[PDB]
């Protein structure tokens, strides 16, 4: 009865047992704590939880688990427990059994409940869920970062006020003078019977401690006593430097990290220093600026994405958006199914901006250009709305082409090399003659157009 | 009577709202602390506060607003309204309402005044501003975040210390020893009845908390003595902690992209490193270092910075600086605009250190160069100066076009910012225009005879 | 005897010196503080601690020392010591010399005991290993760096608790009352006699103060009480106010370069803002973001990273993987070496999710594959399996070759990886190798009869 | 009388008024604090310091200063006080008048001494020398970075000691309980009558109170008693934090900027995820991994220097560097001056390692190639010594060059683009002639040698 790990139930269960886990990474130190033994109630509520995760680390060999490494989904149930008792199976093992009552069996004997801290591991599986959030996309960076180290901050105070307070009750009642909390005298409150106060107040009072030596600000109106208390604030200390450099660290990591908008800083503040060198007259300055900026921002990402991910992928999502309007452009048009398809898979997006000038007169085109959408107009003489082409002037008559191209609003270009463009020809010859028949069809307009039939068959003699 | 955003008279309007907001975000939790209720002279100053951020709103459905995916300006009157009924709407509105009127007439209970706590937004004004500030560089970047930084912090450590004084007056008068101000015992003052005390120095001593407790000093002459102050110290000092990893965030990153030594340092890190694995002359090295150090001090560190700007604009950039020096050059005069314009378009940019020598008498020449500004002495080997480059000027021209060594040694007596061109460029325009070649060989003619 | 430092028996030397400093660079602080003299017992260890690097400064000169700069072995006996007599020599060597025994010997004079401070240079043993252990990577960054981060400051708090017991020791018995330590009143604990009190309860207590005031906690019981302890805290907060800044300077180093969650999110980040600007189909995106799902569930997040290494290596990478699995490939049965190598240079790697489509019945096909791991299922379109690919199996051969549409649909039902040839791969090296076609023709006809 | 501001003895006069500048930045503030008034011996000292500075202020206006934008230097005598009369002119001469003798004339008011803090701006100066040899690249960045924020720390605690020192005697004697020292009681020690104790007392106690408050540490055994120390305990407190803040920036941008090793880092590290992923055999993965990693720092530094600066030093550096071999290697022999000199100076470097394998068979070499030191094997048939050229054969020819290039040792390799050779060639047509016609000499060994006559004649047929 092996069930899937993405399945709907059993991903129900895990954040089931989640909560199960957020109650005991919470309640555990309690029990450390003011607790010695539940007295009557809390022991249908602590081994609800503990069947709650025996049944749970029951129903892990039938959980199919995958290797990173293989990618592989196992449905072996009899192989699902090979990694499950090397990895946590002895740790869970020790948190289900119900510590409290062999306590209370074994002549209420402290050694066994500080054996209990082992049920504070339990915080590793929310600590797993945030791993998992961070990787869904869906949630800002930021905010789970920030929840994150107000987690992995409130649950690290919780449970050292758990346990400074416990350090305090290790001393008899006689010698409670030698305790951080039986000799407090916070203002006129005199905390002298500290075991008998109201439970809230000793617990607050802990936190106190804790929060106000984590965040390294020490008042110094709770202080360790005792060297008890003093080597708890030996580690605790320490310990919260090195997560007070990890916070910190991952706070700084986030912003230097977050530098798409720095990228944005970088650009326009550059030009800054430029212009604080110079105070450049600001009007070709602006306009420039803005077009290079987005021309830059559009080519950038668009290079960045076509480049990963399987060809086969890259091949289609091309054919979804490319293939459309180069099917009937009016330079390729009347061409086979093979001989699109191909040219689409590797062409390479060039986006020009709104009045953007993409080349000019004496400019060898060896980059086929198609106009995929937006009105083109080549004042060098010719306008080409959504769905055209242009540029092979330069790739087969091979005189510089003396068109300069001005955009009159979103021309969205895709470059073909007159590399790629020729290599095309060869492979599909069949399909290169007849595209170039449908090129010596009536387009015979101009230099561009019409002395395009004269270098036309110059591939006729390639390919003859 | 749609408005737009870029009016002047609207966006002077808006720092009528930031000044009234900026006193509004410093006054509330005053309020909020020491005062139990306005009693006589600044309930005018409250009424107009109260009026001036709900005459924005009432004015918010007057203005005209941008959508940013779109970036399409939108000047209708009934789809303005959407975007602002469900972002503020309620914070905004309910920030007008008079909460002092109402809890002095409603049996002063004292939880009414906790909704005023809802004020405290009317600090996103002043930080939106800031943001503005920043979206316009201007200024120096390490001058806005500072003040940036120094105003969330100026800013808490003022709402965290009215609001830790509030704490302190909740208790009732005969109980002043569970509190963190009614126990001190500052040198020989003590804060004994603190209520009877000035607020002067009630706010100061409360504040004196707020700042070692922000900035994790945390002396400890005061803290808290409560179950309510102790959950509240818990709850800002664990706010400043991702609050101040913030600031040193962004503090460290301004350091990490500034234009400073930082960058230079690396220059030299593989350029010594070759030399010596090069084995060149000593005195090359006093050259590289010397025009490094003709680039470095005056930092003039871009030029594939400002190259990343395209040709098909940078030419503009160029015919904007470098066409005006070409026209007035005797050699090109009466040549027409477009063999001008191609000879600016392939123009560059270079500094030479005077007492430097450019040219050696009788060496090969294959640049072209002009003078824009600064001084130049042609100097023929004893050594005299043949001639004085004044700006305006054109040298090395004897070598590219009659292929003949250069016979004056012309040495750099004050920095010029020179142009130059090279051969291939020159020859390339050249054979385009004919007409401008053969009229350039009669000026070089009639300009040296 | 010149001895290797890649030496077995010497490298496990140096381990017996750096277990040894390790005790000796945590009790010369002790021995500096604590102790005005070891009386009877360690005296045994304190002569062999003494002579272990003696005899360390001995064998200095039979070492074999590398010059990083010529990158080349030096087995010289000569000047081998130019480097050792220039760098440390008599830091080592004053740290040999029995300063417990001259102090003890020369009227107990107080100011000996300082030179003895010289000896927690010794500690720098085990920065090195730490270094040399970061130089070897290995074991994970980010646990070798913390472990130094707690050695750097496990070292500096236990020599600047042991060093600040000193100097409450430094003042005679009757002036306890001006020292950090004889006027503690710690609850009901009162440090009136501290010198009585046990020692290890006066370490804790001196080590309470170091790590409140290392980590700025500064709590308030323990604070400097004189003129010597006063100059002194000031002297240890300063350097820790530095050393603080380098600790987080390098954890938040390796976070910001470590190559985790931070950096898909920008995966997802441009791409996702794609497919909205080019209006794609709903299906796309599930397919998209299941293969970077396949490749960042697994992290498998490298490619042109390790295509940064030559493709003149590339191929021996690729020969040593790919080279073994076409060999045994019915289809190249008893093709020459060469003709198989040529393939293996041009093969690439992919991953496929079970349950997709590679590729349609009745489509073109221009990529050819070879089964590595994993098992493939060839189906007919009612849909019927016609083949079963098992590992080392051939798929998709018929359409390159023989210009046909693929008659069988080929889906995953269990996740494989697959190599990749590409047509125009396959032409040239085919035109080449005119023998090895036929074979191929021929294999593939006795493959699929 | 100008002088150079890079003169000796000015150079020597600038680093005098330093040590007069740091005596007045660690000085000052001990006049605003246990000093009022220099009671006899100080003056001396005083007035030397302030003459000092009223001499150099004067030696200002014949002191070239050179404007950064135009980098000219001036020798323009009345130019020179167009500058300081702006910039620092007014702060100086306030910085000079013997403020603390008009202290004495004025009744010995306290509100003139106020205004002496003008003269902790000479802090400047020593700032100005630190900014100086930071850009001086002699000293390690390390070194002078650290030594700078020791200094611009010792000098804020410094003088927020000498100042919170004062802030306790502008009380009273008989009210010197409402003050931070009056009321001191550290351990036995009473700091009952302050205003009389020692004057290194009162000032080690007070500069302990502002380190122990910069680090963030704040014992509070010393702290603000009044709403004076208390309003400058706002004011150290805030600005400590901004300082902090930017003393841990500045440590973190060296250590994130001093990437040249992390550099090393992430290579080896992206090689090791890739094998914590795949555990790949180590051999022939180590060997790459050596040959890659020396190849590319190689290359990438050679371009990163052969991009900068102006062209003519490129031209000369690489003629000092590359022409001695150039001129007699075997494939370039017999040229003229205007030949070899075209050719070096836009030749790129490419070196390659011992027993790297440079090209193989079937490569099309676009790329001429010189071996400028280092023995070569050409294993695909010749072995080239240092000053040896090869890769011409896929240049004219056309056919991939059958020559696997494999380097013995230290193979310092030359990169010359095919288009680039044939560029050479047609600018100097005369000389192009010749080194062909010396081309069709006695090397006529094999394909790539004896060939190479016959299709040298094909640019022949270019040239004439
Ligand atoms: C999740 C929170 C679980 C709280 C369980 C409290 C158990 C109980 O009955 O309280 C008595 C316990 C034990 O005291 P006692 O009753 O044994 O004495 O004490 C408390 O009241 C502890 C309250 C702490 C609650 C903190 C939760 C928020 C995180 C900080
Ligand atoms: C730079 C060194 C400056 C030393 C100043 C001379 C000392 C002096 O004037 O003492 C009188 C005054 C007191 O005068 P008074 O107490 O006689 O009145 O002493 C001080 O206030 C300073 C004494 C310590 C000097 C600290 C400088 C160390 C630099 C770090």
């Amino acid at each position: 009865s092996i069930v899937h790990p993405d399945n709907r139930w059993y991903k129900a269960w895990t954040m089931f047992i989640l909560i199960w886990a957020l109650y005991s990474s919470f309640f555990t130190p309690l029990e450390f704590g003011f607790f010695r033994g539940l007295p009557e109630n809390l022991f249908i509520l602590d081994i609800a939880g503990q069947i709650a995760f025996l049944v749970d680390i029951v129903l892990t060999f039938f959980v199919a688990y995958r290797d990173s490494r293989t990618y592989r989904m196992i449905y072996k149930r009899s192989s699902i427990a090979l990694r499950y008792l090397k990895s946590t199976f002895i740790i869970d093992l020790l948190a289900c059994m119900p510590w409290d009552i062999i306590y209370k069996a074994a002549g209420e004997k402290e050694e066994v409940r500080y054996l209990l801290l082992i049920r504070l591991y339990r915080v590793h599986r929310v600590i797993l869920f945030f791993h998992k959030m961070e990787k869904d996309i869906r949630i800002n960076y930021l905010f789970t970062r920030i929840v994150k180290l107000i987690f992995v901050e409130l649950y690290c105070t919780h449970t050292a006020a758990c346990i400074f307070y416990y350090l305090a009750t290790t001393l008899p009642a006689s010698q409670e003078g030698y305790t951080w909390i039986g000799s407090l005298k916070l203002g006129d409150y005199s905390y002298s019977k500290f075991r008998e106060i109201d439970p809230w107040t000793r617990y607050t009072t802990s936190m106190y401690f804790a929060v106000v030596t984590m965040a390294t600000v020490g008042y110094g109106d709770i202080h360790a006593v005792n060297m008890r208390e003093m080597i708890f604030a030996m580690v605790y200390i320490s310990f919260n430097m090195i997560l007070g450099a990890y916070l910190i660290g991952n706070m700084t990591a986030l912003i230097v990290k977050g530098s798409k908008t720095e990228r944005f800083r970088d650009k326009m503040a550059d030009i800054m220093r430029y212009m604080n060198r110079n105070k450049l007259g600001r009007n070709i300055r602006g306009q420039i600026t803005g077009h290079l900026r987005l021309q830059y921002e559009s080519s950038y990402t668009e290079a960045a994405v076509l480049q990963d991910i399987p060809v086969s992928i890259r091949a289609k999502i091309a054919q979804t958006l490319y293939l459309p309007y180069i099917e009937k452009v009016p330079l390729f048009r009347g061409c086979s199914s093979e001989f699109i398809n191909q040219i689409v898979i590797r062409l390479h997006e060039e986006f020009f901006l709104p009045g953007e000038v993409i080349m000019e007169q004496g400019s060898v085109v060896d980059q086929l250009y198609f106009v995929c959408h937006g009105v083109l107009e080549e004042i060098g003489v010719a306008v080409l709305q959504p769905d055209h082409s242009f540029g092979e002037i330069s790739i087969l008559c091979n005189i510089p082409q003396p068109y300069t191209v001005r955009v009159a609003e979103l021309c969205r270009i895709l470059r073909l090399d007159k590399q790629s463009f020729m290599n095309i020809l060869e492979i599909f010859f069949h399909d290169g003659r007849r595209i170039l028949n449908n090129l010596l069809e009536g387009k015979e307009s101009n230099v561009r157009i019409k002395q395009l039939e004269s270098d036309i068959t110059f591939h006729i003699s390639k390919q003859e």
